[PDB]
């Protein structure tokens, strides 16, 4: 009877519902028709469109046949049970923040490698994926770009997922440095979000196998986090990174000298693996799904698959909060109060826990290496919405709570 | 149709009249105290009718109609922790477990702190809805000490705004000795130099006595007019032995860290007075619940601090509130907290509740041994860590849900 | 064996039967010695006394000359037979006057103005005084103008502490190395060295423990009087009262050291700060301060009195720490380029020592961004460019540098 | 008018008509000079020819006339330490006192250093006039290691000048785990980062083979053509285990610390070769005496380094040459010295002598236990401290005086 109950609410007193009406109403919830959790429904709608005696009409029996396999998710979407029930209104707010941030033309595109330097400063995109799979994009959201340091929290969650907090943190610290030092007083890199930390974390993953097997193993995790949306690789960026990596070779030799790597590590191979991990490509859309997996406790919103352990996600979000934005980590944690991670390509992987994931991208960076438009957008998002980590959910002054209505 | 009639039928359970003890027992089960300021009219009505035991529909309506909204919320399991009886049972287990952690050293730089028994141990809970639970030595007064730092920081932000306050003080941890950051400002409000500067921003232009009266009235509203006191014995000793604070004060003065016209010597005096403010676990748990409730005191419903003041406070308590254990605490516990040398840990679970954990023995980092152990246990049991997911939380308990 | 007095007579007489008194005094002054030298008192009293009783006006025969000079014949023989460290002293003072005029053109810098007593001084005051390890003197410029020692007292009170307590006791409370800056304590929880404020404050607390500040001050004054050959050592109460009123920086150090248990047991920190401000307010002229520096250059013996003022241990330690930490943040650059133990103060003085050769006091109120006197800095660089006085200049193979210890 | 050769003949003859060749040789050796002294070659060649027994006034003049000046200085006690025989007895006493200090640990990061016996101990003296004394294992080759740092820095300053060299390296102690000072330059040439940058300045434009040959020819002149070698075994081990130096190299390259057109990997290789240069105590004591003699080699009289190079080298050896013990050594010993991980201590007593102390066991700072003990005892005994007075020196001895 759930299919019947849904049928009557969409039909609006009519005997049959046109398929375009059902599809339009489904899209207004935030879900895409291409959502992996609605495939059985969409395949049945397509097949019935082929065999139907009607033009585009669906009676109670035909509707039941089409929607029965995905009735649970469809009932939540149509009964406004998603984390942001009025999704159309929220995306209109996102579009306003996107336009406001678009006006901030300052910053300098990264030019140490030609692959980053080629990007237009005007490229600006923002994608949202809620913990329920509601999607919204504005701007250049289907343009590939390298994750760069945005991969640091992702590989750290993979290390914690497989090894646990205790083992992983025998090699890397868990606090901000407060910085040019590679090691803290305990002779460990400060945290996984700095280069020395990321390099030590890279050395922890899938130990014992060649870099090709390690890379594939990581890629499978990223595919699952992104709901099998675009996760690619730029060998052009990789070759340039490995060529101009004096800074990372200094870290590598220092770490090896200070015995920072697990026994039996080949540091030169680990740096090579690290340069490969930085050169992984995403779009705003696919990377917003990875950030939504982090907002959703390790479950991929658009698939329902458990990708990461709750412990891996909590630790990752803890360290993104305090160490994810370089020298602006403390200011960002204070004013924005959201777990975020930036990369030198212009990415800002943003998590609003229990609500949504985002990817903001604009190549021009500020003097701290963070995307000008992304930083602007993040501040405006928290000015508008009660998404700050320490904003109250009952008493939030002139802020808007999109979880309300 | 009448909310009072509806509530009467649920408590009566088919009977013509509800005995007063039955209603009081049921009310207390929700977590509310009969002495709750928002229930004053109901209790004054009950006392008048008690002067004349059985409450009929008419007498029940007459007693409860003034506070029917909150009473309906309480009886209809609409509070942040619906099954409060079950939750206070877990708090009691966590309390008994931390009770066995008898290690640490009671502070002995001043004799007022050194006098406190190491076996004094208390935990008080105040939810964002005013549900209360105490276990241990929760009515024994002790000095807030550095537990006052986030409270005076909240007052300064409340009255002056974020930008003005942060002209004088930073907003980040220093990273594991220096009084000033690269910008010649104390690192944050949670360290002594930062707190000393935050002290100089409050009620500028008036004498210390008026400033202290102003801060006391503020803490009274924050605690819902529950116990707030002052220990002159502690103030005299802190001042006599505050060489570290005098070194900071002269350094800040030399470095021009204070607003123009500051009397540094008078500011240090005010600062030692604020450190010597006394609270109980019970009254300090209400202060922490005002911070968990976006500035509204949960037992009075009063707007005490701006949402901005509270948000900034919790942010800096999260990263800077536990001295050298701040980074470890934010990672493992993930709750905004503030410890003091008297053994108090002011703990906030945003949107859920405030707490005051108190036991005088401190660890090598200056934090209460029992309190630290208790915070770790609380977050192992419940999905209260900042970055614990509210939908998928593994085998942890969520006291916000029914079953 | 012919008389030493007769030998000296024949060399000054130049074949004549009698030497005129002005001839002997002119020849004496040309050595660098002053007639007012405390070691020549008996000679000068007898010259003045014989000038009253003389029958042949302005004439000294063999016997009359013997009568005057016999009491100080040893020093006079060294002076006249060119046995002093700088034998051609007139040529050397000519070079000093050239360096002085060169540095006088360096009118840059800012006079210290945190206390009105320092801000009062004219930027044009510039003096240079020399006192060799043999008592040879030379002054050019404003050498008789009193000014406070300020941080130039740091090596002197340190020398006093080592003289009385020894290296071991003193360095239990203070370090012996440059810091490398804004920290009051090193990794061992001690002030880095005695030449920084925290170190000087700690050294102040080691001197004459147990007695009041009046007895402590008098004790240090007696030492400074002997180091300066009983020449001008005064006190500026005006400067002292201003220093104690605006010494928040020093009060911060004081409470920090007291908190960190940096002082000897039973120290009254506020009284030590008070004594420390009094030590900073001690006044000297270029001349009297150049004698203090020459006592340090002469292994603890005062060159103009011959008196042992400090132990060789005290002097060696002071010069070691003046060389590496004496010029604030310019210490390393000064140690490398000038290679001379030196100490600067905020009044514009630079207490300079050329070990085994001479002491100096360069003074000009305008300071550079480091706190060092502009004229004094430039003068020190010119001195070492001209002369082989650098700590590590070779005394045998010194390229085109001049060596004033040689005849030519 | 009477010949200097005849004059010297009469002072050695002692009323005799002829001087036996053994008497002259014995008398020359007591001055401190060795018969193998390169400035005495013409005298010794003449002696061997006339041999391949009795030398008359004519045969003595025939043998000594070419070197009469140096021989007259030696026999007329004109050398820097006139009573050299007495001085060498005090050195033997200091050597024997340090010999008993059996503590320390021989370096083992490379098997080449680890192979050395901890009982190996030698002390060599070469005055600025070429007077020689040796006690212990003074003819045993060992690697210079960081003892080469002052020597390559002297070469760099000799060839490029102070201004040029110091655009790449500082001139002060760091007072330390940082590779670069505030100005993005290595702190000084005596630390590893500084030495590596100094290495990149030597003979720019040519290959490492020509560069190494050039440094070797310079070290030959410094040592008066005495033993200077190379340990390829030490070199291959330093390359295999130089992670610390590769981290420095990549850091310097990233921070643009090298002159334009520098191949850093090739520079690190040249640096490992420079560290692997072997000397004996005797040959290295002559290098140290070239530094004590203002750039002139005492046993050849050749100008090897410019005064500027030597003055700058001694300034930096004074404050930077003993690692974490630099400041304590500058204060207590007051002498320009440079230590190496093989046990060497290149010691300079300006205007007096050069020395090489060698004993493989090192203390926690990396300095030779016996070498450090020896340096302290030498300055306890003699007024050799940089800030000892030459006139008033309490109970110390001045070997430069006759008695
Ligand atoms: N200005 C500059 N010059 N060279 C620089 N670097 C050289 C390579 C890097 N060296 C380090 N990385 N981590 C380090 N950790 C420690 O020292 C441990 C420690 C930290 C804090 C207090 C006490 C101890 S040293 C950075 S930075
Ligand atoms: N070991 C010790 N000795 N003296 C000590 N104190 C003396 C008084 C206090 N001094 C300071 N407080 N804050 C400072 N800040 C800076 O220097 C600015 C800066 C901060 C961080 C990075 C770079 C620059 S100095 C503590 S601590």
């Amino acid at each position: 009877s759930l299919e019947d109950l849904l049928f009557y609410t969409i039909a609006e007193g009519q005997e049959k519902i046109p398929v375009h009406k059902f599809i339009t109403a489904l899209k207004s919830t935030g879900l895409r028709t291409s959502d992996p959790r609605l495939k059985e429904c969409m395949d049945m709608l397509r097949l019935t469109l082929q065999t139907t005696s009607d033009g585009v009409m669906l009676d109670k029996d035909l509707f039941k046949k089409c929607v029965q396999s995905n009735i649970v998710l469809l009932t939540q979407a149509f009964r406004r049970k998603f984390v942001i029930p009025d999704f159309m209104s929220f995306t209109s707010h996102i579009d306003e923040l996107y336009e406001s941030a678009k006006k901030q033309s300052g910053g300098k595109v990264a030019d140490y490698i030609p692959q980053l330097a080629k990007f237009s400063p005007d490229l600006w995109g923002v994608s949202v994926c809620t913990v329920d799979g509601q999607r919204h994009s504005t701007g250049d959201t289907k343009v590939p770009f390298c994750l760069q340091s945005c991969v640091k929290p992702l590989k750290y969650a993979i290390a914690v997922n497989d090894l646990g907090t205790e083992y992983v943190h025998r090699y890397v610290g868990k606090e901000p440095s407060g910085n040019k030092l590679f090691l803290n007083e305990d002779d460990k890199p400060h945290n996984p979000m700095v280069n020395a930390g990321a390099i030590v974390v890279t050395s922890l993953i899938k130990q014992g196998v060649n870099n090709a097997e390690k890379f594939d193993y990581v890629m499978q995790f990223l595919n699952k986090m992104a709901g099998n949306e675009y996760v690619g690789f730029s060998n052009a960026t990789f070759q340039s990174e490995r060529e101009s990596g004096d800074r990372n070779f200094a870290i590598g030799y220092y770490l090896k000298e200070k015995k920072c790597f697990p026994e039996g590590t080949d540091m030169v191979g680990i740096l090579d693996f690290y340069f490969q991990l930085c050169s992984i490509e995403v779009t705003c859309e696919s990377a917003s799904v990875m950030a939504a997996t982090l907002a959703n406790g390790g479950f991929c919103p658009i698939t329902g698959e458990r990708v990461l352990s709750p412990e891996a996600v909590r630790n990752t979000l803890s360290l993104m909060h305090s160490c994810g934005m370089y020298d602006f980590s403390g200011q960002f944690a204070f004013h924005v109060g959201l777990p975020a991670k930036s990369g030198v390509a212009g990415g800002i992987l943003l998590v609003v826990p229990n609500v949504m994931g985002m990817m903001c991208w604009s190549p021009p960076l500020d003097k701290m290496g963070n995307s000008v438009k992304g930083i602007h957008f993040c501040h405006d998002l928290v000015s508008l919405c009660n998404f700050h980590n320490y904003d109250n959910l009952r008493h939030f002054a002139k802020k808007l709570d999109p979880r309300r209505e």
